[PDB]
């Protein structure tokens, strides 16, 4: 019932934050992990961010080489669910900086149609489990902000029929999603994310349609204080503190809650939003608002300036404020730099409000106030799931995470799942793969001298490759490689004694003499339309394939992941 759900950025593995890898990500701690994001243009046609990210990275796994097709974040998301089958790996569609076109496929039943195929391609060849569209925000009219962003494309096209086309698009989706589902024997899940303020909601969002659609619906329950106000509040509080302002009145997770449930919202697809990160302000004067809690909701002057010199009360960043990279002084520093936070704002105390259920850092003398989200907050949204039948917790982002006793980022994901789960294994899933077209053959080869036998063998992949588009043709070519091929062959009554180049080494395991061609940097990834040939030397020659039984290969991502997609290539009748 319940759900633990992660944003991972595909930015997550540069530098800004800390070259956070897939394999680092406590993917047991989750139910859903959701790949930020995918792109796609007014023609419904899929676009990466960034391709290298998703196809061709490394991720730190030894024996790849940057570009080869077993590389990228897609790749390693398909491992993390081999090593972790609690988790379910979607892709989402769209974010603050890459939804400036939805409003134009979402208008036209040809572009919609045209978008959803696209996505269902692309889910299967990277087998994934389902689809978040983040439609930040229909009905909403905004203009790219290139001072925070360069590659912002904003809203610009938005409109009033996109609350009713949006409705459309989710249900092509579903529809898909359901009969792709039962093509490939698995279960698909299809996801949104919301905006928490009534005014986007009206604009955007018809809420009982919506529910009645999507499996569950990710609630954007933070970003709800910030540098663009200027009074100091709480960015992802719990419950509304009584003393709020008209401006942060509706702006926390129980109000949000209530408001989409008295709009038809059923509980139990409700998830809400826990921020990674801080936001703050340079300067806020007490101004006695609610004397337990100093500060807050005090007034923050308008001291510091964005990288294009607009006067804003927002505090600096952790991240230097460029101009088109983080251009705007929002005073947001990531979970796990909190002690960095503090070294640079000094004389910070940390004071909890009771009322809210969220902890904020203020020093009353320079001012500077940051919201947060902690343990005990993430600990009290948990408590107020349950108790509410709600559908669990979304966090904003993997990266921002603090480690604990390893490298794993999770301090924050381990107190989510903890509270949401308890200390049990989250429940398993089984994992289904398509099986590739494999074929092969197996011919004696006499030996009129020496000792022993030999058996030619041919595999061959009968992949052939058909995708266009950047997007598409680089997840079928991964799909369709053979990657780290083991082949299984069971006899009866003759030993596989050794192999010969190009074949990968030879092994015993069990019933099974197994040719490991991972082992061999030319034999690791199979492509489309390759053939290997190779000889195999037995303990005594033979003239027929009598006495083989049956030729079966299986797969890994990297020599040291899970072998997965075992199938038969070859039986004796
Ligand atoms: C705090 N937060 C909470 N919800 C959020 C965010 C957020 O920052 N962004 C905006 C994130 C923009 N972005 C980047 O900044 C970004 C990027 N690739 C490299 N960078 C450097 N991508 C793919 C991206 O989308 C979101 O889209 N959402 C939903
Ligand atoms: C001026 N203003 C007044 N009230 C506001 C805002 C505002 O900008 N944001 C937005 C804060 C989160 N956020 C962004 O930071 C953001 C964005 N798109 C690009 N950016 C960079 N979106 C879609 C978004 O939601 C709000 O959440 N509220 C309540
Ligand atoms: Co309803």
């Amino acid at each position: 019932k319940l759900r633990n759900v992660m944003y991972y950025g595909d930015w997550s593995i540069w530098g800004g934050q800390g070259n956070f890898y897939p394999k680092d990500i406590p993917a047991d701690k989750l139910t859903h992990l959701n790949f930020a994001f995918m792109d796609f243009n007014s023609s419904g046609e899929l676009i990466y961010c960034d391709k290298d990210a998703a196809i061709g990275h490394p991720l730190g796994n030894l024996g790849v080489t940057y570009g080869d097709v077993n590389g990228g974040i897609l790749n390693a998301f398909q491992v993390l669910k081999s090593e972790n089958p609690n988790l379910k790996i979607g892709v989402s569609l769209g974010g603050w900086s890459k939804s400036g076109d939805f409003s134009t496929i979402a208008a036209t039943p040809s572009i919609r149609a045209k978008f959803v195929e696209n996505v269902m391609k692309f889910i299967k060849y990277t087998n994934m489990d389902f689809v978040d569209i983040d439609w930040e925000y229909p009905g909403d009219y905004r203009e790219p902000d290139k001072t925070d962003n360069i590659n912002d494309e904003g809203t610009p096209n938005a409109s009033a029929g996109d609350k009713e086309n949006y409705i459309l698009l989710l249900q092509d989706l579903k529809e898909a999603l359901n009969k792709q589902g039962k093509e490939l024997g698995k279960v698909y899940e299809l996801s949104v994310a919301l905006p928490a303020g009534v005014s986007k909601i009206e604009k955007g969002i018809d809420v009982d349609k919506l529910f009645n659609i999507v499996d569950f619906a990710n609630i954007m329950t933070y970003d709800m204080a910030g540098a663009w106000s200027t009074t100091s509040g709480h960015q992802t509080a719990l419950y509304t503190n009584p003393n709020a302002p008209e401006e942060y009145k509706g702006l926390s997770v129980d109000e949000s809650v209530k408001y989409y449930i008295s709009q038809g919202a059923e509980r139990e697809k409700i998830v809400v939003g826990a921020a990674y990160y801080t936001r703050g302000w340079e300067q806020v004067s007490d101004k006695g608002t609610d004397p337990n809690n100093p500060g807050l909701f005090g007034e923050a002057a308008v001291v510091n300036k964005d990288a294009d010199l607009s006067p804003t009360p927002g505090a600096l960043n952790e991240a230097p404020m460029k101009n088109g990279e983080g251009g705007r002084a929002g005073g947001v520093w990531g979970y796990n730099a909190l002690d960095k936070l503090k070294s640079k704002y000094t004389g910070l105390k940390e004071y909890w409000d009771d009322s809210a259920k969220a902890p904020y850092l203020y020093n009353s003398e320079t001012g500077a106030f940051f919201t947060y989200d902690n343990i005990r907050s993430i600990q009290e949204k948990a408590k107020y799931v349950k108790e509410n039948n709600l559908g669990g917790i979304i966090g904003w982002m993997a990266s921002q995470d603090a480690t604990t006793n390893s490298t794993k980022r999770d301090e924050l994901t381990t107190a989510t799942k903890e509270s949401l789960f308890g200390k049990e294994d989250l429940p398993k899933y089984e994992i289904k793969y398509t099986e590739n077209d494999i074929t092969c053959t197996v011919t004696p080869v006499k030996q009129s001298w020496g000792s022993g036998g030999v058996l030619k063998m041919s595999i061959t992949n009968n992949e052939k490759l058909d995708e266009s588009g950047e997007v598409l043709s680089t997840v079928e070519t991964s799909a369709k490689t053979v990657k780290n091929m083991k082949v299984y062959i069971k006899t009866d009554g003759i030993a596989i004694t050794g192999s010969q180049y190009p074949a990968g080494p030879v092994t015993k395991e069990g019933d099974y003499y197994v040719i490991d061609f991972g082992k061999i940097s030319d034999g690791k990834l199979m492509k489309a339309g390759i053939t290997f040939t190779f000889d195999l030397n037995l303990d005594k020659a033979i003239e027929d394939t009598n006495n083989i039984i049956s030729i079966e290969v299986s797969q890994r991502m990297y020599q040291t992941s899970p072998e997965f997609n075992r199938q038969t290539i070859w039986e004796n009748t």
